[PDB]
């Protein structure tokens, strides 16, 4: 069922809240024992958001390998993503260890450091070229090289150096700065633009590690980003683009991380973004 019609149907019926609840109900449930251990309580930002044990990312170190991060592996679309929470004070060092060890090229950021008057993640990159950041627990150095600021998003070039071996890599930081404090954007135009800029960079391509994407919890806006990407990629690849069922993709992704897509407004916005994106993917 062409999602564009399915859309007008739900919209006129005002059924979005029931569709979304159908997904909550059918969504997988798997253990999260490692995340609930007591030594990891201060590695989790929210008590109700944990990664499944079967898909969690592990840090390469014997001490404690835990981080609140999941690998979503979309097998038909040939895309991989790592979804993680905005880093905490005591986990910024683990975050950049993750980026190193998985050979990622891009970081994608969908939230501001402060929203609604509270802190939604730590200031985990450097803001001035001459003031670099050092992470002593994981022996890494991080430096700002350039910065390109636009109306709807900002792109930064950073240099991550492994102090133990002195290798260095170039990481790209894609920071979407204008998602409203409440609800969702009225148009997907700028969110879709942001995506194509991430695509154009190479950061989603298989010659690199998986991309790291995050918001505050790593399930809401982060969910919207990679559901849209995958869905548009599938419309390119199939004989019949109208066979792409967005609810089925979401449910497949939710086998890898709980909670993806947090409200019914987001679900709707996701549909909207794919429909407009399609009107480039299918030649226009």
């Amino acid at each position: 069922m062409e999602m564009e019609k399915e859309f007008e149907q739900i919209d006129k019926s005002g059924s979005w809240a029931a569709i979304y609840q159908d997904i909550r109900h059918e969504a997988s449930d798997f253990p999260s024992r490692v995340a609930k251990l007591p030594k990891n309580k201060n590695r989790n930002r929210y008590r109700d958001v944990s990664p499944f044990d079967h898909s969690r990312i592990k840090l390469h170190q014997e001490d404690n390998d835990y981080i609140n991060a999941s690998l979503i592996k979309m097998e038909e679309a040939q895309r991989s993503y790592i979804l993680t929470q905005g880093p905490l004070p005591n986990t910024v060092g683990h975050f950049w260890e993750m980026v190193w060890e998985q050979k990622s090229r891009g970081v994608v950021m969908l939230n501001r450091v402060m929203e609604k008057g509270s802190l939604k993640c730590a200031q985990y990159w450097p803001q001035k070229e001459e003031k670099e950041m050092i992470f002593e627990d994981t022996n890494l150095k991080l430096t700002l090289i350039s910065e390109d600021i636009k109306s709807y998003y900002t792109v930064r070039q950073l240099e991550l150096e492994n102090l133990t071996t002195q290798e260095t890599r170039e990481i790209l930081h894609f920071h979407y700065t204008t998602w409203p404090d409440f609800g969702v954007p009225e148009s997907p135009a700028s969110f879709l633009n942001f995506l194509f800029k991430v695509r154009e960079s190479g950061s989603l391509s298989p010659e690199h590690g998986p991309v790291v994407v995050h918001c505050s919890a790593g399930i809401g806006r982060s969910g919207t980003f990679c559901l849209a990407d995958t869905c548009l990629l599938l419309m390119d690849k199939r004989k019949d683009p109208s066979s792409v069922d967005i609810k089925k993709v979401l449910l497949e992704m939710r086998k890898f991380r709980m909670g993806l897509i947090q409200t019914a407004d987001q679900l709707r916005f996701s549909y909207l973004a794919v429909i407009e994106g399609a009107k480039f993917i299918m030649g226009d």
